């Protein structure tokens, strides 16, 4: 009866939101069993979570804090968890027959590995990590074609919104990242809403001067926070939309909705538009990924539309946010251009965060790597396709670093 | 799979909107056969219609233009219609094996009659007439419990909106106007959107002296326009929401949304809200009633959210719009109070339309009628129940008139 769940990246923003909504849902009845928690190196924060949730499995990626973890956990009386580490641990958890659903709240391209293995074990993958889908979308489509009972359920807020707007009567006849998804669901077009980030109203001259301090000083991972500022986040989410829902790029329209109430909208083939709305929130997206196709009761504050009072919508300027344009170009070009987009952005984002480059150098570096990349024949087998993705990802990161290094 | 449809009230606002969208959709591909058309007396209109759609059946209420119609239709070559008259014509059309769906665009408490026989013939009934639901809700529920394969599909725009927000895998486990509809669909609360009508920004002192001219001078027919001005339309729509969707009155919130793009919203038990949005329009509500649970391609203009730019929401003042309070009060008391509200408002509306009373006299008459009613033991017998509704309706109209004449 309980839904058996793993939380990967349990100590981050998504992971902590997941555990928060699970805690509330488990007050009276045993709705969810937290069977596994996995982190990189936050061994103290993992210990505190273990003390509360007492999962069968704990896993740390960083083997150097494995002893610390083991030492900490022996303070918890009558608790005998399976304590694992690294990729071997991740795969052991994905293989467990005692796990139904896995929340992927690991950041960056790194989230791909556990997403892949979750799929290969026919799990429900509640995927917040968008870099996986951007970098490896065609590959995930192939994996999901092989592993017939695996499913990706979107957690990224706009993609959860879109998914919620659909008729589950049709959703149930397909699954995300499957050819024909949009046909089966009668999808015509997507309005992909955006906060527009901190720099949305700056002039060109002002935007030239922005720094990461400006962008940093809502609340979440720092990487996604810089991506929100450049609107590369929205760029990635465009490609995420394409893959998840089989919607053509010309039918994805970015809309800046600064009140962040309408989370995104779906236009059907009759031109009726359905939208999902709430306060800016990740608890509903996370919970829904784990209850779909059902909903369960929460005690979240109800939307007070009268108090919100006013909702606004405008088109983003591609001159001010050229990262959006680069993401459409990469997506439309297909092949491995999204891999290269994602990888070069990982580097450009980090350079800007650490005050090494300017705002417009972000899009400049990305554009330059994209222009440099030569299309490659797509490997027909899964294993070769994955190695190909890894090689191109690494290449693109090194290329971006080399561009940075050469022009300074 | 032809969709075989009858239009009742074919020459009215709902009716021509229905034939409009059928005609346009059929240009894209032939999905609809208009199998029957019915009107009151508008016989040149029906002729022109019948010439275009060439339906199997034609029917006109009034005997006194029955022969005339037949004269008109001899013109049309290669076309041998079944041409009928009055209630026998209606009953005959409802009983035809050829006909699958019936749009009810007949207005006023009168509209109940065709609805009943549509249900008794186990049809899909696309019901725009809200007064039928308000006056006869409990009876329609009983009738739909007997006729298991009959279904009401909402056409009133807000109720169509709500219905379109739902997951049809849950809808298909129930149907509208059934106990537990909201439970099965995990509905927590409704935001019922309103234009607010013409008087939305007037002071109490200004409302004292408004005339029907002020209300009449979105162009619609006079009765619903006056109800929109008093917001009794929305009061009626609150009760309609209650019966259609089994939502408690304290979970229905009227919100004034003057741009009329969001047509209404559904809050689920997780506090997620879904809404339907389009330009103010009856084509999609009618269309969806005939395609449900599917959608088809239209050539309607796509919503341009950027251009709309701003959406606003505020709570209506119950002091300025006391008809809303009266509707909640009648609904909450249950029994036949909704019958009484609807009937008394038919009279009060008409009095104000004809400059016989003032704005606040509308709510005052309705209030006094409601006060004079005593709840009645509800007949368990279907036939007796319909007699009770007719009697109470007629009693309430008489009472409202007496109150008017006594003070006047
Ligand atoms: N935050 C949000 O609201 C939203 C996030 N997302 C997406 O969700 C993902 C996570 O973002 P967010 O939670 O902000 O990120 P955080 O930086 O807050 O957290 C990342 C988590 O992943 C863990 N982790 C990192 N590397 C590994 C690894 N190799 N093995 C195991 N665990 C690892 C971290 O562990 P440790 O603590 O040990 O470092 C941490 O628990 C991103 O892809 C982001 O785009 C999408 C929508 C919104
Ligand atoms: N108009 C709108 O946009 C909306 C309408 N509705 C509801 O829809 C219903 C219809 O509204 P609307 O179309 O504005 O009304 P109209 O007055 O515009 O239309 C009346 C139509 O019904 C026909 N009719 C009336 N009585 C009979 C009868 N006894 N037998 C056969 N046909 C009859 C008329 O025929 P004839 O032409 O011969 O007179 C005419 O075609 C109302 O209950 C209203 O509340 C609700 C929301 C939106
Ligand atoms: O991609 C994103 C973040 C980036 C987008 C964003 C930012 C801010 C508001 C709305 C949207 P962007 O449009 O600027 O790219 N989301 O999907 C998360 C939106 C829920 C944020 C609020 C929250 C509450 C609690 C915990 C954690 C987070
Ligand atoms: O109940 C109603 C009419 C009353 C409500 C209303 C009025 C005006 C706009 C939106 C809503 P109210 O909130 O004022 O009570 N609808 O359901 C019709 C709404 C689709 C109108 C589109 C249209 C087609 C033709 C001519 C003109 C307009
Ligand atoms: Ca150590
Ligand atoms: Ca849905
Ligand atoms: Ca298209
Ligand atoms: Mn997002
Ligand atoms: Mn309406």
């Amino acid at each position: 009866k309980p839904i058996n769940v793993a939380i990967f990246g349990s100590t981050g923003s998504i992971g902590t939101n997941a555990l928060n909504i699970i805690r509330e849902c488990n007050k009276i009845e045993n709705v969810f069993n937290v069977k596994a928690l996995y982190v990189n190196k936050s061994v103290n924060e993992l210990y505190e979570q273990a003390r509360e949730f007492l999962p069968e499995y704990l896993c740390i990626h960083d083997k150097s804090v494995y002893e610390e973890l083991k030492e900490l956990v022996k303070n918890i009386k009558d608790y005998k968890p399976i304590i694992l580490c690294g990729d071997e641990g991740m795969k052991e958890i994905c293989s467990s027959n005692s796990i139904d659903k896995i929340v992927i709240g690991i950041d960056s391209f790194q989230g791909l590995y556990s997403t892949m293995y979750a799929i290969m074990n026919n799990k429900i993958v509640a995927l917040a990590n968008k870099e996986s889908i951007v970098s490896a979308g065609f590959f995930l489509k192939k994996l999901l074609n092989i592993h017939k009972n695996a499913k990706i359920i979107p957690v990224d807020s706009e993609h959860s919104a879109i998914f919620q707007c659909l008729d589950n009567n049709k959703v149930l006849k397909t699954k995300c990242l499957q050819d024909n998804f949009s046909k089966i669901n009668n999808i015509n077009k997507i309005f992909l809403c955006s906060s527009g980030g901190p720099f949305q109203n700056l002039t060109m001259d002002e935007l030239k001067n922005v720094t990461s301090e400006n962008a940093l000083k809502w609340k979440m991972g720092k990487k996604i926070t810089i991506d929100s500022a450049t609107m590369m986040n929205k760029g990635l989410e465009v490609i995420e939309t394409h893959f998840l829902f089989d919607v053509d790029y010309n039918d994805i329209e970015v809309i800046v909705h600064k009140e962040c109430i309408i989370h995104s909208c779906v236009e059907f083939i009759d031109k009726s538009v359905i939208s999902q709305m709430y306060y800016p929130d990740m608890q509903i997206p996370i919970l829904y990924s784990l209850t779909w196709p059902d909903r369960i009761k929460t005690n979240l504050k109800p939307l007070d539309l009268a108090q919100v009072s006013t909702l606004t919508f405008h088109k983003p300027s591609l001159e001010h946010f050229p990262c959006i344009k680069l993401a459409y170009q990469a997506g439309i070009k297909g092949n491995f251009y999204p891999t290269v987009l994602n990888a070069s952005n990982e580097i450009a984002n980090n350079l800007f965060l650490n005050n090494k480059i300017k705002y417009f150098d972000i899009s400049s570096i990305i554009s330059q790597v994209l222009e440099s990349f030569n299309s490659q024949k797509v490997s027909e087998n899964s294993e070769d396709l994955m190695k190909q993705i890894l090689q191109i990802h690494s290449w693109a990161k090194d290329k971006a670093t080399d561009i940075y290094n050469k022009h300074n």
